[PDB]
Formats: structure tokens, sequence, C-alpha cells
């Protein structure tokens, strides 16, 4: 970010390492809580565009998160386009161009052009504009939070099969990749995990059946 | 908080509702949790004394933590003290003062006083001062955590085995002791305070039985 | 209001009744479903904060999702305020006031005054400023929850017809299908998806008996 | 809410929490039920359009009852608009213009228009005569009525006649026809949409038994 | 009321007739809850102790509340004559004499004097500083309620006779009758608007019974 | 601070512990019952907001009283800013200023600016003020409490001796009495007002055995 010094002329530091530290841990445990979006927002203040892609390499290790986010900055950037068709030269001779959506995403532009904007008048407010394109981003990335196991599955002592049955959907439903062990536990482990009496169906039944064949002989 | 705006200009703000959201949520969820540290470390940017104790009353209802913080706090007021042994006269009239422990914690001082500090040249930062000793404070809230108790985890005559354990097992892990302990009290007295009817069915079954077996078993 | 053409020249034009009508039946169908969300867009270009609006009240009984929006927009009115805020006092009152939060969402401004921004020298969008949050908060009622499916209204053990027809005609409103493909739904499921104590009670009754005297039959 | 200060000033004045709590609390409890009217007016002392327009707005959650409202405030400005004189140069340049129906419901006027208005000498007093419009749109939505009706009510197997009885009770004076008819409806519906062994108990004891009887009875 | 202009025009107009309506109707419906504290401070704006005195008269049905308000308007008015004595005559020559705890209370005051005081300079605001007192008392009488009806009181088919018979007393203390009715009450429908099973042990114990028995019998 | 004897005269002086060591003992015994208001004000004349403050962090522990008193001190300060908020500019710095709500109840002041206020030119009472607020919240705080009697905690007919266990200790620390008191209840009332089918077990357990010995024998 820039700072203010006692002249008051503006002096660049790349971001904190500290800070850094701070943004790799609530990514760690909380890139999918929403709580990751005032944490990013706080530590993101007069920031550069340059400063938050040091930011989006930090994020980068929920492979789900640095591809959901990339292509909002995308969506964005090439709709910054279709409403901008910039002039060849600055609108402001001697100042720093109109920035298209690459400029923002702090990719196309250099550090001093994204200083420029940012201490310059006018509302350009790279990393402010930039920052709620990524806040964005997160708020898709948030949508996806992940449960894990589906082993934990369990039945209470005479209770039917229609409510295990919810309980082991919503334990698969969260999965994903590679299909075959899943399956593999799913032929076992519904039988397995079930009650006696409820065992005593779901092994009779057999591949024969569907689940919904079961849940009504099982009522 | 003190932010920026262009050419000398130090403007106190005021925090997000989503950082003080985020903050309340934070103590509420990980309040002797080691990660109310980085959460208040990443809430705190730009934070005046004045933001710190706002968040710290917002948030400090449980007198227990809120005085060892305090205390450390003291212990940290006491080393100032020993880094500000005696000095003669006025520092410079509308330039503000020294500022001890106090007036870092933001009791003695005003906002104005505490913008004063940190705004002057090269800055005394009496938030990022006060900041240091809160965040070895809430260290010590978590080092210094309050357990819970193995003994009392028993299964009751319409209570489940399975619910029962899940109740042992994250009691085991709340339980203060080493891991010699934890197996030994799992082995001993997760099957003696079970029903008798299920403690029943886990001797038949005996110590071999995998716990995954034990829950399924006594439903 | 102004709006800009393809080829860029300034028009002044109204807003239409066939956007309204596609904003209704989209909203009625999509209203936690993704493609709201382009459709909103294509639905918005050119729009000012009341016809913003207008578009919001003329779908202004899904209170839910203008509660979410609502809450996104105060959000990030607060968020202005602090790092926006006005100038103090009537500096010059009758000439480009500046506006808060609530006047980019239209609740404080008049039409008048949302195009005196707008139509002011210095690309002032207060119309894009307002979509650009309920795009935000349109991106979490998506990203909330979605999925309903009638063929799933299967019972409890002894489950009664009262109870199932209560979620059966719930889950059959709220399941996006046409009428026709309704009508085959309330004629294919209902005997069928019933708890068997009941399909019994109901294979006795017969067509001839009201979902009413089913709802009685089945206790 | 416009205020006082000494000497000539009038100050305008945030609206109070405690009003708008009361507000949602009254119309969450009494929307269609005549209370709503002395509450609204009583805590619409002082109000300005853009004041009563901020109490509609936090409790607009029915669209049709919105609407209705709407539409009386259109008469009832329809009617002003009747009223007033056909004025040609400036009757009161350099204080407030002219106020339309629009003016008083304070869609197109501003809050500074509003406080001028209803501040000096009394000339034309927005506030109130927009309170009057609102009061009579709150009357016609508590003289409207449709939601419920008696015949949905039947009883469940493992439902006490005590619990039928509440909701009977209550949707009863909710159904719509003369008492006399109501009673009647007591009489046939009550035992009529009963649980079977609870419809038995009922026949067994006749219509000459209390309805403290039929409580005790069915148990 | 003390009622003003922004032209410079300021004049007592008495408590309207329009206002006691309303607050009647509030305390009919709302005394014993909170709204009745926002609705007289909305309704008591620039209210001199004489308007609120005409104010105070109309909440007389209910009399032990009313009274313990006055009873507390005296306990602060002596101890506004302990706090603020007055001296012997005006306190500045030529001006107004100070006001005493009954001249607040409006008992010892004219219309005129507390005309005075609202219209002095510095802050001593008779009408806010009666408020007080009377908000004092107001919460006073919102910790009072109102229930239903005794004969009401009964237990389901097999409910506890422990909280019945704790239901049926309290209902039976609120209830408005003489003692030796509520006597006679408790003996006659304690036992008889019991559940059946309940009723008869309630008979086979006997009237010799204490509560303690009766919750032994049942249980 | 400063205070005024009985002669009339001005008098420094500074807090004692015995103040605050009867204010702790006085809410641990009496929270629940009236006489909490005229001890609390016997402890709180002289009083600055700062020693209000103290008083208050001495008797931190009971969260939820202290809570609802918090609420209603932000409340009322709210209330005070909407009717009084602070001049624009910066006036005369470190002579006087406008309080804010907070600044009353000390938690934005520092003691000189409350000593500032109460020693200015027409004593600004702002411990007075702000233990009003706190005598006010004081007041709906005993309003609120009912829980009594060990004796008193009996069970239903088919209801969990652990629960019991529960109700009935809970219960026995809230009751103040003596230990010889306690004891006696825990033998005499833990078996006598057992659930039948618990009870028959307790009787033949005996008071004797160990509540260990209960709980295995319970379920």
């Amino acid at each position: 970010p820039i700072v203010q010094n006692l002249q008051g002329q503006m002096v660049h530091q790349a971001i904190s390492p500290r800070t850094l530290n701070a943004w790799v841990k609530v990514v760690e445990e909380k890139a999918f809580s929403p709580e990751v979006i005032p944490m990013f927002s706080a530590l993101s203040e007069g920031a550069t565009p340059q400063d938050l892609n040091t930011m989006l390499n930090t994020v980068g290790g929920h492979q789900a998160a640095m591809q959901m986010l990339k292509e909002t900055i995308n969506e964005e950037a090439a709709e910054w386009d279709r409403l901008h068709p910039v002039h060849a030269g600055p609108i402001a001779p001697g100042q720093m161009r109109e920035p298209r959506g690459s400029d923002i995403a702090g990719t196309t532009s250099t550090l001093q052009e994204q200083i420029g904007w940012m201490t310059h008048n006018p509302p350009i407010p790279v990393g402010e504009i930039y920052k709620r394109w990524i806040i964005l981003g997160l708020n898709k990335i948030v949508r996806m939070y992940s449960p894990t196991s589906i082993l934990d599955i369990r039945q209470g002592p005479k209770e039917p099969f229609r409510d295990y049955v919810d309980r082991f959907s919503k334990t698969l439903r969260a999965e994903q990749a590679s299909q075959e062990v899943k399956n593999w536990m799913t032929e076992t482990l519904l039988v397995q995990n079930a009650n006696p009496d409820c065992k005593t169906i779901l092994k009779a039944l057999g591949p024969g059946a569907t689940l919904e064949e079961m849940m009504t002989a099982c009522q």
C-alpha cells in the first residue's frame, strides 16, 4: 500500500509480511466462511492492485477458490471492457490514462499507475474497485463451503430406513470426484450402519431394489 | 480507525459493521481458541486505542478473560515504565505529550491525543503498542483455558449409546491431561459410564471391538 | 432519464411494461436460481435508482429476497459513509449535493436528484453503484439454497395423510413445472408415495373421496 | 420528526429506534386489526412524509396490503389536486413552491421542502395531510379481510381434542359469516372434522355436552 | 404544550382531546407493555407539568399503577428538594424563581411558570424532568400483567399433574374474585379439570390431601 | 472527584474499597430482590461515571443482568445523541465540550472530562444523569426474577433422573440457605420428588447410595 510521509508525500511499501502471514492463516481456516470478507477488506484498505495480486497468490492453495475468483476477475474486467472502449492516450495529458479492466486488476498496469489513480483526485479508486470485484468472487467462493466425511452416518433404536437414507443421501451429496470408491462404501455401509431391523431388511432386498422401495418396505 | 486522504490529511474513521460483526462472532466462537488471535490481528487494522477498547468492551462480557488480558496490559505498562525513565521539561506545546501505559490503553488519553501520537512525525504508534499487549493477553487467555470433565459423561435409559459417545469423545478432547491419560480414560470410562444394557453389549463384545462397532451395536 | 446509445449519443426516455412483465415472470420462477442474475442485468441496462426501485416494487411480495438485498444495501451503505463521508453542512445548497448510501439506493433521493448525479459533469453513475450492490445481494440469494423434489414426499412409519398432503401440496406449488405436469404428478404420486398404512386406506377410499376425506380417514 | 430549539429554530431530528421497534411490534401483531391506527397516529406526532414513508417501508412485506394503501393515498391525492388552486406566477418564491399530491406523499418533494411547508406560519402542512391519507389506508386494510376458513381444521390421531378446539375456536373467529351461522358451524364442523376415535366419543356425548366435557371426554 | 414555527412565533396550546383519546386507547391495550413509553414521549413533546398532569389523570382505571407512579413522583420531588433547595426568593433579580420538585410535579406551579422554565436559557426543562420521574413510574407499570381465566385451566391426556396445578394456582391468583370463592374454586376446579386418570387419582387420594400429596398421588 | 458536604462546602476525595466490597456482596445476595436498587443508591453517592463504571466492573459476573443494564444504557445513550448531537466545529478544546451519551456513561470520556462537566458553570451532573439510567435499568432487572425452592424440584410421571439431578442441583446452588439445609434437602427431597419410575429406583437404592450409584441405577 501507499502511506503518507511527514511532507505529505506518499511512500509505497509492498504488502506487510505480518499481513501476509495473517491473511494465509484466515484462508487456511475460513476461506469458504464469510468472515473471510471483512478480514480480506480490513487488510486491503489503501492497498494497490499489485498488493491485491500478492493477496490472490496467497489464496492460491484453495484450488476451488482460485479458479472461481480468477474467473470473476475476468468477468468484471470484461464487463468494464464492454462499457469502456478507452482512448489511445490519457484523457488528462501528463496524468495516468483511463484504466481498463485489466489495469484495475493490477495485471496490465504498473505500480506507478495504480498509485497515480489512487493518489489523483476524482474517484478513480482502483484498489477499492478491484477489492469489490474480489469481494463478489468471495461471495461465490463462500457459497461452496465443504462438510467432510461420509462414514459417520448411523441409525437409532427402532428408527425406520427412510430417515437414515435422508442422513445417508446428505452425506453423499457433498461428495465429489471418483465415484467408484464412494459406490463401494455406499453398497456396504448402507446396510452396515443400519439398526438391526433395517439391517435385516437392507440385507434381504439386494441389488434388485431401489432405495425408495426399501423406504416403503421399512416404514 | 485513523485512515488517510490525499496530501497530508489523516481522517479518523468509524469501524465497519462487517469488522464488528465478524469480531463479535470471533469472540463468540473462539473465546479460548488460539484463532481469536489472528482474527483479532486481521480485524485491528488502523485501530486507535479507542477502537480497540470499543471492540473489547463489546465482547468483554466475560470478566475472567477480560481481567487476565487487562492484567497483561498491566505487565506491559509496567515494562513501559521501565522503557521510559525520567525526563526533563515539556516536549513541545501543540505536539502530544509522552504516552504512558494508560495512554496506550486509552484510559488517560482522549481520542484527540490518540490521533495526535499516531499522526505524529514518524509516529509513536500507540494503537499498535496497545495491540501488541492485547495479542499477548489473548494469547494468555488461550493458554490459561478452563477445561470440562470426562467424569460426567454417562448414558441415560432413553439416551443412545452413539450420542453418549459423541459427548464422551468431545469431553475427552476438552479434558486437561496427556494422551496416555486419554487412551486410558477411553478404554476404562467409555464402557464404565455406559447404561447397563448397553454396557452389557460392550462387555459381551469385549475390549478389541472397534468404536464404530460399539456405536452401531447398542441401538 | 438519460441513457447513452451504442454509438454513444445521449437519448432521453422512460421504462417499459414488457421489461416489468419479464421481471415478474422471472422472479416468480427463478428467485433462488442464478439465472435471475443475467435476466436482471438484461432488464436493468440504463436503469436509474428509481427504475431499479420500480423493478423491485413490481415483485415486492418476495420480502425475504427483498430483506437479503436490503442487508446488502445497509452493509455496503455503512461502508460508504465511513469510506466516503459527505462534506459537512449546507456549504452550497441549490446545486449538486453529495449522496449517501440511502441516495444511491433511492430512498432519500428524488428522481431529479438521481438524474442530477448521472447528467452532472464527471461520471457519477448512481444507477450502476446501486445495481452493483443489488447484484451482490442477488448473488447472496442464489448462493444460499435452491432444490426441491416432489417425488421424494415419502413418509414416516405410520405418518398420516394430513401431514402427507400438506407436504405434497406445499412441494407441488414450490416444484417449478407446468400445471399439466402438476396434474400428471397429482394423478401419479398421491396414492403411490403415501405411508403404506395410509395407502391401504386410500386404496379402499378411492378417487370418489376428496383430500379432506383422505385426511380425516387416515388418522 | 421535526423538533424545536429556543426562539424560532426548528431542528430536524432522527426517527426514534423505540418508535421503529414499536411500529414493527405493532404491525407484527395488529396489521389487519384496528389498533395499528391509534398506534400509527401517536408515533406519527411531528412526522414528515419521509419519516412516514420510512415507517411504511420498514413494514412493507405484504405487496397487496402495501398496494391498497398506495391506491388510497392516490385517491386522496386526486381529491387534493381537484382542490388545489391553479396559481400562475410565484405564490411563495424564495420559500417553498406548490405542494402536489406526490409532494404530500413525500415522493417528489425533498425533506427540506417537507420541513419548509410544515414549519412556516401554517401554509400547507404536508405531513399532516399525508397522515390523514395513510390513516384512511390503514382503515381500509383492517376493514378488509381474506385469510383462513374453518374447514381446513381437522384433528390428528395423536392430537388432543383441546389442541384441535384451539385451532377451531380461533379459526372460527377469523372465518367470514354472521354469528348464528358461526354457531351452526361450531356444532357441525367441530365434531365432523374430528379425529375418528374423538368423533366417536363426541357422538356418544351428543349435543347436550358443554365444551368442557368434550375436552374431558376424549383423553 | 409549547409550539413553534420557523418564521418565529412561539405560543402555548393546551393538551389535545385527540391526544387524550389516543393515549387512553394506548393504555387500555398496552398499559402494562413498554410501547406506552415511546407513545407517551411522542404525545408529550413540549408538554408542561400541567399538560402532563391532564395526561396522567386518564390512567386512573389502573389505580395501583397510577398511585405507584404518583408515589414515585412524590419520592423524586422530595429528592429534588433535598438536591436543589430553593433560595427564598428568585435567584437572579427580575427573573423567574427556581423550580422546586413540586413545581416539576405541577402541584404548586402554574402553567406560566412551566412555560417560563421550558422557555428559559440553560438546561432546567421541567416537562422532560417530570417525564423522567413518570418513565420510572412507567417502568413500574409495565412490570404488571393480566392473564385470561381460571375456568379454562385443565390437563391434557397423559399431561403432568405437577405443572397443571402450577398453571391452575397462578391463573386463580390473577383472577378477580373474593378469597372464599378462590378457596372453594381451588378445591373444586383443580380435581374437576384434571385429566381423567389423574382425576380418578385425585378422588382416590381425597380432599384431606396437600399439593405435596396430590403431586405424589399422580407421580 | 469533588463532593458537597452537609455544611454546603465542596470537598475533594477519592473512593473506598469498603463501598466496592459491599457492592459485590450486595449483588451476589440480592440481585433477584428489590433491595438491590436502594442498596445501589446507598453505594453511588458522589460517584463519577468512572466510579460508576468501576462499580459495574466489580459486579461484571452476572453477564445477563449486566447486559440488560448495558442494553438500557445504550438505548438511553442513543436517545441522548438524537436529542442532543455535538457542535460541528472544535470551538474551545479542553475547556468545555458537548458530551455524548457514551461520554455520560464514561465509555468514551476521560475522568478529567467528566469532572470538567461536573465542575463547569452550572454543574453538568454526568454521574447523576448516568445513575438514573442505571436505576431505570435496575427497575427492569428486578422486574425479571422468579425461580425458587429446591423442595419444589419434582418430576413428571415419565421423566429422567439425570436431568432431574440437574434441575435439583442448579436450583440448590441458586438457593442461598446453608449447607446443613442442603444435605437434608438432598437426602429427603431427591428421593421424595422423583418420577414414579425413578422414585421406585431411589427408594430402592436408598438415600445412603451415592449420586454416581443413583445415575448408574437410573439408566
